[PDB]
């Protein structure tokens, strides 16, 4: 095809996987580049507010450009999933997240809470570690297997009593990674059980969760998993790639 | 140099989120339709574009979130304190809000606990030219591209909703006075006061959303309490 | 006929929730320190009044909670509806509260959905020289016993907060005109719209509080859903 | 002392008991007095709005007066109990209420919601069978023996696979009785325990509950009962009898 154009985007991305910055060497090691030319075609996308340098200090990061691209199209995804969730939370009566995928946390973009009287709340915005959420599963099982050992940075964190470990976490992970669905049980919060599934929009991967009390997950597992799917199903239907 | 030609085709695509002919891009960015296929097709390879079927039509594609997602979830979680804080200053609802195109977008929010309150949800639309964030945000636009936003003829929320001529003119001014304010313009009784944010990932609005009511009696120390948080985000975040 | 001793006895001590000297409750009444001491003891028999110890006070007692609590939860069960229905039919709060001396406490509480909206919660006190629902209750009070929560001198809330003078003047027209009003008389920028509900268990308010900015429109209908309400709830629990 | 200051006091008690109107025969039954005589003194208290009648029908219930004696007290307790409710709330942060009889079902009049995720949510006002509370368990155990086979009507609703039956209520009651404090684990909504103590007001008797999935009871039932007891001494030691 077009070698150049694939060169900067292998750039990007490698910049997109280090928000704090990378050094132009560090830059040219991770993509299969000499410093020189990716000089070059950094510069070239400088030139178009695709990325910025953090000063003399050599150092780069993602630019303004990027936003206004993005922007519409996401605030439209967004816009568009927003009754599929409504529409699940009211069929479960169980909160429900939409959530993506930043490093090694999860980022709840959205987020519908029961109207029950034992409930679990959280507020959107959020972060929590991909290794112990449903949704965070879903999405680093999506995760090229290269790209996996990036979260997975050498050894997970631990939320609770049953917070998995990075073997039984990635063993699971082929699991979910055909199988379609994941779940997590008191690994977050004790008492907090969820299960969730993948989107694969058209402008990237989410992941679609129900959150609810263990107590309450122990008997209806069977029907969330069920309703999880369909949902997947009409939302990429409609929003897919 | 060719990736400037992508970038311009990119930047064509994010303003009409439903998709583009080969032949509208063509048009929009000065190339011809043939170094344009060829270039969409070096973008496809890349899932930085889809092609919205023999439709000829193409939109943004897969690995465009891969890359701005950790960066954007930073800033939100690096202002969210920023907001409470000036939250707590005034006392009074703020949001954090980005712009789609006519509409600005609630990325976050601060309610208040008073009595006489404002409360909307996260992940609301709201025409920009009635917000004040709106007003902050479409100033900050390329005069070119401004003209995009204002298509033709505004939405008219209340009886005071601005028309495209006051707009404008109002629009030069907060364009160097630095921050904008709507007075009933988008709810009769609610007010808003709004600064620019110049983040390295973009444009966002940080607003102060409040009763008329409590509104007209300290405009002075909102407008002020706004341009320190400005500053001071920057300066953490700004490029 | 004793029995209407008691009573005012009772009645007495239900004014002073802190405490009556057995001086103090034998001058209220018209009766002599003696035969009040007869009763009192008689009452303490029953547990309807407690001695605050040798300090020779008297306060009221157990079995009253065992009397009411039930009638009580009872209305309020079945006014809950009746909530409801009038805060949907005009998408604004709606409280239903009783008087306890110079405030007024709410008993219960619909917050409406709106952006700009008034919030308060359940079991809050305000000054009843303040509020409609306050006004409504003060009006049907006994024109002897008014002049005990009117208290020599009204706080003042904000910068329309009626003075005892207006105040009176206004509870003679609310007196016959049914219902009442309060215009930033409680906090600026929130107005509210009360009628009296007459229950065989006693005197409660049902008031409507919005923005004074939505008000100064709908006040018209705001009174009359008002009324229907009353006129529902009376028919259902009145006297 | 007097006796017939007494016997309108058990009138009065007998018409509280049964909000929905008496027959002068049916009080004249329940009291240990003649028609007549009570007719007499249902006639004083009606002259006093202590009492009214409905309709020719010859049937009395409580009256406006009422009203008026108690507001202000109890305005006052609950004014006096918010914060004591506060404290408690923050120092287990668990959600708890404040709650009275109302014959088989007791009453909310206040509450405080926990901060958490996993949470128990509940409004201000709402009704629910004494018997499967721990609140309801607390105030059924103050009861005098005759009066609670009043509430005790026969047989008791179940709410759940837990709810207890009239037998191990009964017995249950005998140990609370003594004991102070009261329990009920997914007797009420699965998936939510509760733990109660009784407060003795000046009034008459509250019940202070706190709320919390059992999930989270489980574990820290000790600290709770602690806590509960605390709160009640010092509301007792501030608003007592």
């Amino acid at each position: 095809s077009i070698q150049v154009i694939a060169r900067a985007a292998s750039i990007m991305r490698a910049l997109g996987s280090h928000p704090h910055g990378l050094s132009l060497a560090a830059i040219a090691q991770l993509v299969g580049l000499p410093r020189s030319t990716v000089q070059r075609i950094i510069n070239a996308l400088e030139e178009e507010f695709l990325v910025e340098a953090l000063g003399p200090a050599g150092g780069f990061r993602l630019g303004p450009a990027l936003g206004q691209l993005i922007n519409q199209a996401q605030t439209d995804i967004l816009s568009l999933v927003k009754p599929y969730l409504r529409s699940l939370a009211e069929e479960l009566d169980e909160s429900v997240s939409l959530a993506s995928l930043a490093g090694d946390k999860i980022y709840v973009l959205d987020r519908i809470v029961s109207e029950r009287e034992l409930r679990v709340v959280f507020p959107i915005g959020i972060n929590v570690p991909a290794a112990a959420t449903a949704a965070g599963k879903v999405l680093l099982a999506a995760l090229p297997d290269e790209t996996l050992q990036a979260a997975l940075g050498e050894q997970l964190p631990v939320l609770t009593s049953n917070t998995l470990g990075r073997k039984a976490l990635v063993k699971q992970l082929s699991e979910v990674r055909q199988s379609g669905v994941a779940s997590d049980l008191d690994e977050h919060i004790d008492g907090v059980s969820s299960f969730a599934t993948l989107l694969d929009t058209y402008l990237g991967y989410y992941s679609l969760a129900i959150v609810m009390p263990s107590s309450r997950a122990s008997k209806q597992s069977d029907l969330i998993k069920k309703a999880l799917l369909q949902s997947k199903l009409n939302i990429e239907r409609a929003i897919g790639r």
